[PDB]
Protein backbone atom coordinates (compact mmCIF):
# COMPACT_ATOMS: atom_id res chain seq x y z
CA UNK A 1 0.00 0.00 0.00
CA UNK A 2 1.18 3.65 -0.11
CA UNK A 3 0.24 6.28 2.45
CA UNK A 4 1.22 9.57 1.77
CA UNK A 5 0.80 12.31 4.28
CA UNK A 6 1.41 16.43 3.98
CA UNK A 7 3.17 18.71 5.33
CA UNK A 8 4.40 22.23 5.25
CA UNK A 9 7.31 24.45 6.85
CA UNK A 10 8.53 28.35 6.34
CA UNK A 11 11.61 29.80 5.52
CA UNK A 12 13.04 33.34 5.36
CA UNK A 13 15.73 32.22 2.70
CA UNK A 14 13.88 33.15 -0.65
CA UNK A 15 13.27 29.29 -2.67
CA UNK A 16 16.23 29.59 -5.50
CA UNK A 17 18.88 30.41 -2.78
CA UNK A 18 17.46 27.79 -0.57
CA UNK A 19 16.68 25.08 -3.34
CA UNK A 20 20.73 25.70 -4.38
CA UNK A 21 21.86 24.96 -0.73
CA UNK A 22 19.72 21.88 -1.01
CA UNK A 23 21.25 20.75 -3.75
CA UNK A 24 24.78 20.12 -1.50
CA UNK A 25 22.68 18.76 1.24
CA UNK A 26 25.18 16.00 1.21
CA UNK A 27 28.24 18.14 2.29
CA UNK A 28 25.87 20.27 4.53
CA UNK A 29 24.25 17.97 6.77
CA UNK A 30 27.41 15.76 7.99
CA UNK A 31 28.69 19.16 9.64
CA UNK A 32 25.45 21.08 10.87
CA UNK A 33 23.76 18.06 12.22
CA UNK A 34 25.32 16.51 14.95
CA UNK A 35 23.86 12.30 14.55
CA UNK A 36 24.80 12.55 10.64
CA UNK A 37 28.55 12.07 9.81
CA UNK A 38 29.09 10.98 6.16
CA UNK A 39 27.27 10.90 3.22
CA UNK A 40 28.66 8.63 0.48
CA UNK A 41 27.35 8.24 -3.48
CA UNK A 42 27.62 4.36 -3.54
CA UNK A 43 26.06 4.18 -7.54
CA UNK A 44 25.38 7.11 -9.99
CA UNK A 45 26.93 10.71 -10.60
CA UNK A 46 23.92 12.26 -8.04
CA UNK A 47 21.14 12.46 -10.55
CA UNK A 48 17.78 10.43 -10.47
CA UNK A 49 18.84 6.44 -9.48
CA UNK A 50 21.99 7.57 -7.85
CA UNK A 51 22.31 5.92 -4.00
CA UNK A 52 23.94 7.14 -1.16
CA UNK A 53 25.15 5.94 1.98
CA UNK A 54 24.47 8.00 5.25
CA UNK A 55 26.66 6.99 8.18
CA UNK A 56 24.23 8.36 11.23
CA UNK A 57 24.94 7.63 15.27
CA UNK A 58 22.31 7.26 17.35
CA UNK A 59 22.49 6.63 20.90
CA UNK A 60 26.05 6.13 20.77
CA UNK A 61 25.83 3.62 18.05
CA UNK A 62 26.67 3.46 14.27
CA UNK A 63 23.79 3.48 11.72
CA UNK A 64 24.08 3.58 8.26
CA UNK A 65 20.90 4.60 5.99
CA UNK A 66 20.00 4.13 2.25
CA UNK A 67 18.79 7.07 0.07
CA UNK A 68 17.38 7.17 -3.80
CA UNK A 69 17.59 9.80 -5.65
CA UNK A 70 14.22 10.08 -7.05
CA UNK A 71 13.77 12.96 -8.91
CA UNK A 72 15.20 16.48 -9.52
CA UNK A 73 13.36 19.00 -11.22
CA UNK A 74 15.36 21.92 -11.04
CA UNK A 75 12.41 24.29 -12.41
CA UNK A 76 9.95 23.33 -9.82
CA UNK A 77 12.58 23.81 -7.17
CA UNK A 78 11.89 20.19 -6.19
CA UNK A 79 13.98 17.85 -5.01
CA UNK A 80 12.88 13.88 -4.17
CA UNK A 81 14.51 11.11 -2.60
CA UNK A 82 13.31 7.79 -1.17
CA UNK A 83 14.81 5.50 2.20
CA UNK A 84 15.47 2.43 0.33
CA UNK A 85 17.43 0.59 3.50
CA UNK A 86 18.98 0.79 6.90
CA UNK A 87 17.65 1.63 9.89
CA UNK A 88 15.21 4.70 9.10
CA UNK A 89 13.52 1.98 6.76
CA UNK A 90 11.62 -0.38 8.84
CA UNK A 91 10.61 -3.98 7.79
CA UNK A 92 7.08 -3.51 6.75
CA UNK A 93 8.26 -0.95 4.58
CA UNK A 94 8.79 -1.48 1.02
CA UNK A 95 10.84 2.50 1.22
CA UNK A 96 9.88 5.69 2.29
CA UNK A 97 9.66 9.00 -0.46
CA UNK A 98 10.55 12.48 0.86
CA UNK A 99 9.01 14.68 -1.83
CA UNK A 100 10.03 18.55 -0.89
CA UNK A 101 9.33 21.28 -3.71
CA UNK A 102 10.01 25.30 -2.53
CA UNK A 103 7.35 27.92 -3.69
CA UNK A 104 7.66 31.73 -2.78
CA UNK A 105 6.82 32.19 0.70
CA UNK A 106 4.07 35.49 0.78
CA UNK A 107 7.57 38.06 2.19
CA UNK A 108 10.03 36.70 -0.18
CA UNK A 109 10.63 33.95 1.70
CA UNK A 110 9.87 30.29 1.01
CA UNK A 111 7.18 27.77 1.72
CA UNK A 112 8.59 24.16 1.84
CA UNK A 113 5.84 21.55 0.86
CA UNK A 114 6.33 18.22 1.94
CA UNK A 115 4.85 15.23 0.55
CA UNK A 116 5.77 11.94 2.35
CA UNK A 117 5.14 8.54 0.48
CA UNK A 118 5.64 5.85 3.08
CA UNK A 119 5.27 2.24 0.51
CA UNK A 120 4.12 -0.26 3.35
CA UNK A 121 4.48 -4.27 2.51
CA UNK A 122 1.05 -5.99 1.45
CA UNK A 123 -1.44 -4.63 3.97
CA UNK A 124 0.72 -3.23 6.64
CA UNK A 125 0.36 0.31 7.98
CA UNK A 126 2.52 2.59 9.01
CA UNK A 127 4.64 2.07 12.57
CA UNK A 128 3.55 5.72 14.22
CA UNK A 129 7.01 6.04 15.60
CA UNK A 130 8.47 5.39 12.64
CA UNK A 131 6.32 8.35 11.08
CA UNK A 132 6.84 10.89 14.00
CA UNK A 133 10.74 10.39 13.58
CA UNK A 134 10.02 10.62 9.63
CA UNK A 135 8.29 13.80 9.67
CA UNK A 136 10.99 15.29 11.91
CA UNK A 137 13.73 14.34 9.75
CA UNK A 138 11.75 16.22 6.92
CA UNK A 139 12.18 19.76 8.90
CA UNK A 140 15.46 19.03 10.76
CA UNK A 141 17.11 19.01 7.11
CA UNK A 142 15.13 21.71 6.20
CA UNK A 143 16.48 23.57 9.16
CA UNK A 144 19.79 22.67 8.83
CA UNK A 145 19.93 23.65 5.40
CA UNK A 146 18.61 27.09 5.85
CA UNK A 147 20.70 27.52 9.13
CA UNK A 148 23.84 26.67 6.61
CA UNK A 149 22.47 29.61 4.55
CA UNK A 150 21.56 32.07 6.93
CA UNK A 151 24.95 31.34 8.13
CA UNK A 152 27.18 31.91 5.30
CA UNK A 153 25.40 34.29 3.63
CA UNK A 154 28.24 34.90 0.51
CA UNK A 155 27.36 31.48 -0.66
CA UNK A 156 24.75 31.57 -1.98
O1 LIG B 1 17.84 15.99 12.19
C1 LIG B 1 18.25 15.02 11.31
C2 LIG B 1 18.68 13.81 11.82
C3 LIG B 1 19.09 12.83 10.94
O2 LIG B 1 19.50 11.65 11.47
C4 LIG B 1 19.07 13.05 9.56
C5 LIG B 1 18.65 14.25 9.03
C6 LIG B 1 18.23 15.24 9.92
O3 LIG B 1 18.66 14.46 7.65
C7 LIG B 1 19.66 13.75 6.90
C8 LIG B 1 19.71 13.94 5.43
C9 LIG B 1 18.51 14.02 4.73
C10 LIG B 1 18.51 14.17 3.35
C11 LIG B 1 19.70 14.21 2.64
O4 LIG B 1 19.67 14.36 1.27
C12 LIG B 1 20.90 14.11 3.31
O5 LIG B 1 22.03 14.17 2.50
C13 LIG B 1 20.92 13.97 4.72
C14 LIG B 1 19.20 12.31 7.15
O6 LIG B 1 17.81 12.15 6.80
C15 LIG B 1 19.51 11.96 8.61
O1 LIG C 1 16.87 1.27 -6.94
C1 LIG C 1 17.28 0.64 -5.79
C2 LIG C 1 16.37 0.07 -4.89
C3 LIG C 1 16.84 -0.55 -3.72
O2 LIG C 1 15.93 -1.10 -2.86
C4 LIG C 1 18.21 -0.62 -3.44
C5 LIG C 1 19.10 -0.04 -4.34
C6 LIG C 1 18.65 0.57 -5.50
O3 LIG C 1 20.44 -0.07 -4.12
C7 LIG C 1 20.99 -0.27 -2.81
C8 LIG C 1 22.49 -0.35 -2.86
C9 LIG C 1 23.25 -0.56 -1.69
C10 LIG C 1 24.65 -0.61 -1.74
C11 LIG C 1 25.29 -0.44 -2.97
O4 LIG C 1 26.64 -0.47 -3.12
C12 LIG C 1 24.56 -0.23 -4.11
O5 LIG C 1 25.23 -0.07 -5.29
C13 LIG C 1 23.17 -0.17 -4.06
C14 LIG C 1 20.28 -1.50 -2.25
O6 LIG C 1 20.62 -2.58 -3.14
C15 LIG C 1 18.75 -1.29 -2.19
NA1 LIG D 1 27.84 15.74 12.02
Amino acid sequence: GVFTFEDEITSTVPPAKLYNAMKDADSITPKIIDDVKSVEIVEGNGGPGTIKKLTIVEDGETKFILHKVESIDEANYAYNYSVVGGVALPPTAEKITFETKLVEGPNGGSIGKLTLKYHTKGDAKPDEEELKKGKAKGEGLFRAIEGYVLANPTQY
